[PDB]
């Protein structure tokens, strides 16, 4: 019965309508975000603020710079990346180019063991890399892209406030991250490095986009996690001395909602994802968006649909009932389907399911709902930052460039398009250019290191 397939699809639509956010909902989220951002910048409310607005000590005038060979480290995902990057004088300023690169999978027992284990592993990887390229012992300036909330005292010194994205290594929170890295390198003792700069991935991304676009003063990550940085007026950065020029601020907007600010928008699936995560009650805005959580959100929606007898004859496979089994890349692949249902079919088949045609269509709709809410929620955050910037500055029309990295933004067929449209609706009187970084974290880390060096 085509009539009863259609009836199944109308029921699915009623359940899926819960993910809708209206323009006014997004404006409410945006205003709330802006409020928390104000609170994060002020000495009086900083400690209470869920959105920390952390000074990076990356400034508008980095005085000068330096050229030569730079090593970049990137820790923040399931993979740890080492690369050699060359920084050199161009016609606009410094260019940077990725030349030798290697990536290492972090063992499970290193991300959730002790900080000694984690940083020992990192030091081992740095040795392996320097071996493969004979650039060993030698001393090189090292830039560390370290994609977790850090309270900086300077560019080369900052403490880990808390792990995010499933990181749980004991003995790291409250300690100087550069210190933890130097200590581990010294314990191995088979090379020496000049640790010159530590930066957030958002910041690395913004920096890497400058040489090509000097209007880039926002960096955004929509990958495993979700965060943004931007160039704030020094007069508004109350935690740092001085009123002149600008400093990059790491919003850590992922923790937005951790004081209840998103409560009316959270769905059962969100509560379930939060509760089975490594950091329950934390990073709640990020959990609506980030790749670490998106596929899992879809899996939970599909389980609700099977339990309602609307999908897969009401039976869920072992794989479908396995945590993390619906990968976030499957969300993108499903929404890449050209209409013949082939891509969707093959995903669900490899998950042990026997999908029908309408099963495939419902799974598409489930993915679209989760990823569209992610796009819309993210848009409210970026719009809040950009509207903030426009007001802080002297601008009837603000023209700004946003530098972006992360697999969700880059590889999802329609996230990007839905995101841009929503951001534009919320930012009248702004002309926003989006740029995707190419090796943003590696080249960014090198460029900041060149300045600090
Ligand atoms: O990797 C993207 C983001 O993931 C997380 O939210 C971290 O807290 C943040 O530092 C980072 O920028
Ligand atoms: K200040």
């Amino acid at each position: 019965n085509l009539y009863f397939q259609g009836m199944k699809k109308e029921k699915v639509e009623q359940i899926l309508a819960e993910f809708q956010l209206q323009e006014e909902d997004l404006k409410k989220v945006m205003r709330r975000m802006q409020k928390e951002m104000d609170r994060g910048l002020r000495l009086e409310t900083h400690e209470e603020a869920s959105v920390k607005m952390l000074p990076t000590y990356v400034r508008s005038t980095p005085e000068g710079s330096e050229v030569g060979d730079f090593l970049s480290l990137d820790l923040g995902g399931t993979n740890f990346r080492v690369m050699l990057v060359k920084v050199g004088e161009g016609e606009e300023g410094q260019w940077s180019v990725k030349t030798k690169h290697q990536m290492y999978s972090i063992p499970e027992d290193a991300m959730t063991g002790t900080a000694e284990m984690l940083f020992d592993y990192i030091s081992e990887c740095i040795s392996d890399f320097l071996d493969k390229h004979q650039m060993k012992h030698k001393k090189l300036p090292l830039g560390f892209t370290f994609s977790f909330p850090v309270r900086h005292e300077d560019i080369d010194k900052g403490i880990l406030l808390n792990w995010t994205k499933g990181f749980k290594a004991s003995g790291a929170e409250g300690n100087n991250v550069v210190g933890l890295l130097r200590d581990a390198i010294k314990r191995r003792g088979d090379f020496e490095m000049d640790v010159v700069a530590m930066v957030n991935d958002t910041v690395a991304t913004m920096i890497s986009c400058y040489y090509e676009d000097h209007q880039c003063e926002v960096g955004m990550i929509v990958g495993t996690g979700c965060n943004a940085c931007y160039m704030e007026e020094m007069q508004n950065v109350e935690l740092v001395e001085g009123d002149e020029g600008r400093m990059c601020v790491n919003t850590e907007w992922g923790a937005f909602g951790d004081s209840g600010e998103l409560d009316e928008f959270l769905l059962e699936y969100d509560r379930l994802v939060d509760e089975s995560s490594a950091n329950p009650g934390q990073q709640l805005y990020e959990k609506l968006i980030g790749g670490k959580y998106m596929g899992e959100l879809v899996r939970l929606v599909l389980l609700r649909l099977v339990d309602e007898n609307l999908l897969f004859h009401g039976e869920a496979s072992e794989q479908l009932r396995t945590r993390g089994a619906f990968e976030t890349r499957f969300v993108s692949q499903v929404e890449s389907d050209t209409g013949d249902r082939k891509q969707i079919y093959n995903i669900l088949s490899t998950l042990g399911l026997r999908p029908s045609t309408t099963d495939c269509d419902i799974v598409r709709r489930a993915c679209e709902s989760v990823s569209t809410r992610a796009a819309h929620m993210c848009s409210a955050g970026l719009a809040g930052v950009i509207n903030r910037m426009r007001e802080s500055r002297s601008e009837d029309v603000m023209r700004i460039t946003v530098g972006v990295d992360g697999s969700v933004y880059k590889l999802h067929p329609s996230f990007k398009e839905r995101f841009h449209a929503s951001v534009r609706r919320l930012t009248p009187s702004c002309e926003i250019t989006f740029i995707e970084s190419e090796e943003g974290s590696g080249r960014g880390a090198a460029l900041v290191s060149a300045v600090a060096c």
